[PDB]
């Protein structure tokens, strides 16, 4: 925008509703996925959700190793699509496609 | 930093929340992984968590042997990424990739 205030009048695009209180957006997204689990079979879409869960976990010694693994996994799954802080190269060695 | 005090004013990057009390960061990380277990199938990501658990265990005669095994395992899994106190060579004999 420009200057201290400058919002288009095409504002109200979201309607208001109620639901469980969360501390932060990441909190909700984490819970939203756990709900998506269990209500889904041990089929394939389960694994993506499962991975996505690890993806959302916040700092740790345990969580870091798993979060990164889940990321690489999801990018090489092709479904992630790199955020590109470095994940670009994560896709690079993934692009080879059974190249060895 | 420089001198006795020198913090940038880009401080407050973490918001405060409550949760179970732990004696130390390692305590929490340990518990955080145990929670991640059971809530996950006997699939593949179970094993990494399982190993990670051994990884986090503190000194012992029993735990040392297992912790080291889990480390090597995780590094040769490729997911660990060496801390390099010596684990560099742990990856060396791992780099060969079925070389024999």
């Amino acid at each position: 925008e420009k200057q201290v205030l400058n919002d288009i009048r095409g504002r109200y695009e979201c309607y208001t509703d109620v639901g469980p209180s969360f501390q932060s957006m990441k909190q909700q997204n984490r819970a939203e996925i756990l709900e998506l689990l269990g209500k889904t079979p041990q089929g394939t879409p389960e694994y993506q959700l499962l991975l996505l869960q690890y993806f959302t976990l916040l700092d740790g010694k345990g969580v870091e190793m798993m979060r990164d693994y889940a990321n690489k996994q999801l990018i090489q799954m092709g479904v992630k699509k790199p955020e590109t802080p470095e994940e670009q190269q994560w896709l690079v060695e993934a692009q080879q496609a059974k190249q060895g």
